[PDB]
């Protein structure tokens, strides 16, 4: 079959969040945080035309019991997207979007702090 | 020194092989991976051992995207200078093998990242 | 604005600690790191927290991997500028409870990488 490959220099990013709602396993806060993000990343995407995706991993945060993290960790989140330059012409403005969206998830999450990283990648997309 | 780490993200396509949970995928795509990392490694000598997560993949809709994100899974690996003598040739190996999986997984699309990382490896 | 995080994958050890599941083995896994770095912060002062992802390694099963991967815990850190003033101490803190990780969970094996990265804080 036919095929073709890209490969650029770019960014990725990577989010942390608490997923708070009534939910009862990883699997189903994942489903959660996958809506949450699916509706904020459709509404700017109807403003800008930058679409942000997003790959969720489940995860436990681990931190100092006397920051109030619970024994064995409090449940997370992990969210991990790219600028892929076939749908992305500006990285700056794809970056600040990204962190409009970051503080979007952690308003609509109740969270009281939030993390978001960006890390150099050389990025091939096959098709 | 520093190395490369790789990371790619699959479909689990659930209209071909009809798994039925995450824990289901999980194995689906590890048995997959262990089978073509076997067979390159035949070839070339280069093994390429991956680390592999659980996920949901979250894209427009419009797209074909399922309500709540489609169900992916994510491997990411490393070039351990310890079984590794050359970086252009493990690089090339790990391209080789995502396609084969874009193959394997019947996938339409697939990405793999190449990150610069510092391996510490205790032994 | 540039700081550092790490990556540590690691065993569960079924033979020594006998965990039914990924849920199972994630809190071991949690329990201990916790433990280990309060113990240190009591020390140095340096707090190092860890977001911990259940995986599977894929390796050869030739050299005793299982079929479809061996069950895995990922740690990933950062250097929060906010908390942390001297960089090469906290790598070498990092390194100090990876290694004392790998003697807790009695594994024979255990990788710890560092990647550059720029950290945005939400408070």
């Amino acid at each position: 079959a036919n095929a073709m490959a890209h490969m650029g220099k770019t960014l990725r990013f990577e989010i942390v969040s608490g997923v708070n709602f009534h939910t009862n396993s990883q699997s189903e806060s994942l489903d959660l945080v996958g809506g949450i993000w699916q509706k904020i990343a459709k509404e700017e995407f109807e403003k800008s035309n930058i679409y942000v995706s997003a790959v969720i991993k489940p995860s436990k945060t681990v931190y100092n019991q006397e920051w109030g993290c619970p024994e064995n960790g409090e449940e997370t989140v992990v969210l991990t997207g790219v600028a892929n330059e076939e749908f992305v012409d500006d990285i700056e403005k794809w970056k600040d979007t990204v962190i409009k969206l970051a503080k979007e998830l952690k308003n609509q999450m109740k969270q009281s702090t939030l993390t978001c990283e960006f890390i150099e990648t050389e990025l091939h997309y096959f098709k």
